[PDB]
């Protein structure tokens, strides 16, 4: 699904807490 650290680092209404935010917002 969603980049590496956004599956345990970010909910799926863009709220992504860790280093995830810097790529899960354009991949997820």
């Amino acid at each position: 699904g969603c980049p590496r650290a956004c599956e345990t680092w970010c909910n799926a209404q863009m709220t992504c807490v860790g280093i995830a935010e810097h790529v899960c917002p354009e991949l997820c």
